[PDB]
């Protein structure tokens, strides 16, 4: 199995990330699971919906910040190019009870000391 | 948790997974449409990808020219865990990528799920 992670949204809400099954580790697809998570106990019972996004490299990070200002996390996810630079590229999401699953913004070619986080606000 | 690799003739890869973690009855699948430009690396050139629901689990793929291009388009047929069928048509290719082609649902087991994505 390759990578997969599992994160319950302030809603309850219930979101998976993983990349590609099959794919090499320095290129591919990620795709990202929005569920209801209405029953804690079973939290992927209730599929929502999903997106599947390229990736130039492995994924690095997920992180739960609000860039929109309406206090609800979107999902960031950065990624981290296999290359020599190790430029950085990131996905963000809004997902919340009203509107399920959305894109937000994407970046990439980042150096590594850029601000992710500001560029994906930009 | 399903997972299957297709290789068109052409050269194209697709793999179609059951969301990890689901239930068998309900939950959801993804499409992922690769190259193939290099043989010995299926998966090594991603192109497009997409989610879907699925209401059951999935029965079965098939690569079947649905519109007469002479190019198969993917379906997806899904079972219930009840007994109907649904089903869900793709075209792939180099030129355009992934995209819907049909769907169909509540269909009955002996139906032909097949002509009915060919009927409008
Ligand atoms: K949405
Ligand atoms: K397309
Ligand atoms: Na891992
Ligand atoms: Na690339
Ligand atoms: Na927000
Ligand atoms: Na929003
Ligand atoms: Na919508
Ligand atoms: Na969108
Ligand atoms: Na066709």
């Amino acid at each position: 199995d390759g990578f997969f992670k599992q994160l319950t949204l302030p809603s309850g809400q219930v979101v998976t990330v993983s990349e590609g099954r099959g794919e090499p580790a320095s290129t591919g697809s990620y795709d990202v699971r929005l569920y209801s998570g209405a029953n804690p106990q079973f939290p992927l019972d209730q599929f929502i919906d999903g997106k599947v996004l390229p990736r130039d490299g492995s994924i690095k990070e997920l992180k739960l910040l609000d860039l929109n200002g309406d206090k609800q996390p979107e999902l960031i996810v950065v990624v981290e190019s296999a290359g020599s630079g190790s430029y950085l590229s990131a996905d963000a999401f809004t997902l919340n009870p009203q509107e399920g699953l959305d894109s937000f913004n994407h970046v990439e070619g980042l150096a590594p000391n850029e601000d992710v986080i500001q560029a994906l606000k930009t």
